[PDB]
């Protein structure tokens, strides 16, 4: 009958509510609509209730974060009751379905780092750009301390606000550091779209010639490959491998979360970076690949086949299959939690 | 005709387009909708094209920032083509109509500060809160320097993301500091709501959050000059009423106060008789600033104008600014911040 308002609700909005069994109760006032649906997992038709309102209770929804839409007369729009997130190439509603007994991505009373917005003009794209830079707890007070850096990228249809919002990255990293499971580190989150209008080679040039120099001159970093990592989800995973594998002198740790390498002579990929497997293994401290067990087959296969080629070649790596999750943010929160614990050790 | 895609459009979205005369062409794919409207100043009915997109060209829209909505069958929602902003008590679409020959809120090749997110847990509300804090360009370079602080508040139906987003505050402040028109300063932007933990513009709980939590936190975590001659509070609409309520009842902590389309409502006994003695009061306060758009709804315009008149009747020194041609909308507040910041800490 009555549940708990989702944590993604706008302040003051009672609905949607999460009921027992993780069913979700949606309501909306729409007296003149012909049809009202909610698309969460599948599409559900709402039914008319009192005072022009419509409502529906869904089937159980899998735990985690989900983009969703309300459909008015078949038009997919943001639910006025929920926060929005930049995903699926627009501002989309999202809903959080809590995991029982899991709290690593939740806020805790531990020392907190700070996410900073840094603006810069790109001479590659000829546009103003923006990075978000997480500094770990104590950064401002520990002026003699220098830190390793993780460059962390969002997926297709997302932007630089993804990891701070959908990814809950500050809680994940703050909590790992506070528990002694990860080293204090700076995390840099930029935009995976870069078009050079004078012509992804453009994104690589932005990272190598603009973002890395910006972070290394504005923050107290340990500016060497043994203290520099790159990872991303989906498209950002393909970009992390493209950029790191063609700039291996700058990175010793690389991660792809539901993304990474499009596979011919696999031994020649990235300009012969791993033509000699034993030498490549000596140069890289970590290669990490993950995928949800419930991802769409085409997305699962691309990443799994990359892993399979690494296994065949003897390229050392960590491979994680996230049980019960799909091409959605819980898979990526779990991946960051695992990956960050392995970094800079 | 030739149109310019608005800067608030999602990347890749051609519409909405700004046409000559600042008319706006809106378009949405909705083949099975019964009615599609756009609410921008007033409601316009859009008209369905053969293939199921609906379109309308508005009347000329006044320059500045505007919240807007698409209505499908009377349901107000976000336009899929635009960015969203927290305003009108939800996530709402916004559109930017550029001003000819004005660039103080645009990004320039000047030294840039940073806006950072700081989290803190409030004992008053028993909830996690967050502030956005602007630090000026040489903050990390000049560790022997400390800075004055402006506490800057959003309006009703908004939140702490308002000044960084709708308000373009980092461009405004970066540019003023770079040109030598404002002193280097820290700006703290928090949330104007403080809900009682047992729940299910005067707010004693919000005052306690600022006085007992936000100000001490900022003075401890940042290199501030922690005294009233280097502490200011201002806000727009609801936040302007809050700035006056909090500053006037904690005058030993603030010497500069601003209300942008806010501050208002006998008069001589307001804020526990703070201005009983006007001559002493004028010597205690270094700046009182009030602004209003000339085109604001009458109840809002007259509220601020009447507050100004009461100051004129009492002999209370202040700056009063009318923003020409703008209403109860963000361009009024960008102009107000630009003026107020130039006056601070002098
Ligand atoms: C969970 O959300 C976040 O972490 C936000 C971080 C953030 C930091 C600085 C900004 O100027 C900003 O602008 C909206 C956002
Ligand atoms: C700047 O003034 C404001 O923001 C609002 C003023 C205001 C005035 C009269 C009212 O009856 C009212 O409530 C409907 C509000
Ligand atoms: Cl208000």
């Amino acid at each position: 009958e009555v549940g708990i308002s989702a944590s993604t609700n706008i302040p003051g909005a009672q609905y949607p509510q999460i009921l027992s069994g993780n069913r979700v109760l949606f309501r909306i006032k729409a007296p003149d609509a012909k049809r009202v649906q909610v698309d969460l997992g599948k599409k559900y038709d709402m039914v008319r209730e009192e005072e022009g309102s419509w409502a529906i209770t869904t089937d159980p929804i899998v735990e985690g974060f989900h983009y969703y839409s309300i459909l008015i007369d078949g038009v997919a729009v943001c639910d006025p009751a929920s926060r929005t997130f930049y995903g699926m190439s627009r501002m989309a509603s999202g809903i959080e379905i809590p995991e029982e007994g899991v709290d690593y991505y939740n806020l805790k009373n531990v020392p907190h780092g700070q996410i900073r917005q840094i603006r810069y003009f790109s001479d590659v794209t000829k546009a103003w750009r923006r990075a978000f830079v997480y500094t770990p707890a104590g950064y401002d007070a520990n002026t003699s301390q220098r830190y390793p850096v993780l460059y962390l990228q969002h997926g297709g249809g997302e932007d630089e606000t993804g990891w701070p919002n959908q990814g809950k990255m500050d809680a994940i990293i703050d909590n790992l550091i506070a528990e002694g499971k990860a080293k204090p580190m700076i995390v840099v989150m930029d935009n995976g779209y870069a078009v050079d209008p004078s012509a992804n080679s453009a994104l690589e040039k932005v990272f190598i010639n603009e973002i890395i120099p910006l972070v290394d001159k504005e923050f107290r970093t340990i500016a060497d490959r043994d203290h520099r990592a790159m990872a991303g989800l989906s498209m950002g995973g393909f970009q992390a491998f493209q950029i790191a594998m063609t700039n291996l002198d700058k990175f010793a740790y690389v991660g792809g979360f539901s993304g990474g390498g499009i596979i011919g002579d696999f031994s020649k990929m990235y300009n012969n970076v791993w033509s000699d497997v034993d030498t490549f293994n000596k140069r890289v401290k970590l290669i990490y690949l993950s995928i949800g067990t419930a991802e769409p087959t085409n997305m699962y296969q691309t990443v799994n086949n990359f892993h399979k080629e690494f296994e065949k070649a003897g390229i050392k790596h960590v491979y994680y299959e996230s049980p019960g999750t799909s091409h959605e943010w819980l898979t990526w929160r779990r991946s960051l939690n695992q990956f960050a614990e392995l970094l800079f050790k």
